[PDB]
């Protein structure tokens, strides 16, 4: 529910932290932080997919390209994906 | 786990601001279940301590307010948001 509509979220979120960390600006409890919110996404995504019929399921994968979506929706950014897309003005 | 340069404290706290920026603007959806509002109230509250802690180590000319490093934060989110691996 307000559960899958969070999970997404925390996929994005996710999938921020992974892209920070790649640049080497994650510290290294930031790094633990990852790991935990990974795990513990990956359990949450297993359970929530477990209850659902198979065409309301969604790997991990396809639920972070949904979380970075909203996070830039929220922020007030174009919410293509990637570096295309953007409007001039 | 990947090496990093003293550099990556204050960016993660930064970092961290942005995120809990998000939170924030997400719950106004009423879409964050309640793991979700703890996980943000316990955020804010680490970085609180975390960003007093952190500007008590530093001159004074680099202290920086949790609304301050939520601007730094957000900004490094465009940069991040927009370049997929
Ligand atoms: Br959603
Ligand atoms: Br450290
Ligand atoms: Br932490
Ligand atoms: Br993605
Ligand atoms: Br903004
Ligand atoms: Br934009
Ligand atoms: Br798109
Ligand atoms: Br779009
Ligand atoms: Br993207
Ligand atoms: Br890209
Ligand atoms: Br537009
Ligand atoms: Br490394
Ligand atoms: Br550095
Ligand atoms: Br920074
Ligand atoms: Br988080
Ligand atoms: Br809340
Ligand atoms: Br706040
Ligand atoms: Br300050
Ligand atoms: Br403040």
């Amino acid at each position: 529910g307000a559960t899958n509509a969070t999970i997404n979220f925390e996929a994005g979120i996710l999938e921020c932290y992974e892209r920070f960390s790649w640049q080497r600006a994650l510290d290294y409890p930031g790094q633990d932080r990852l790991h935990r919110l990974k795990r513990k996404l990956e359990s949450r995504i297993k359970t929530h997919n477990k209850s659902e019929p198979e065409n309301k399921r969604m790997s991990l994968e396809e639920r972070k390209a949904i979380g970075v979506k909203m996070m830039k929706v929220l922020l007030f950014m174009d919410p293509s994906a990637g570096i295309e897309g953007f409007e001039p003005y």
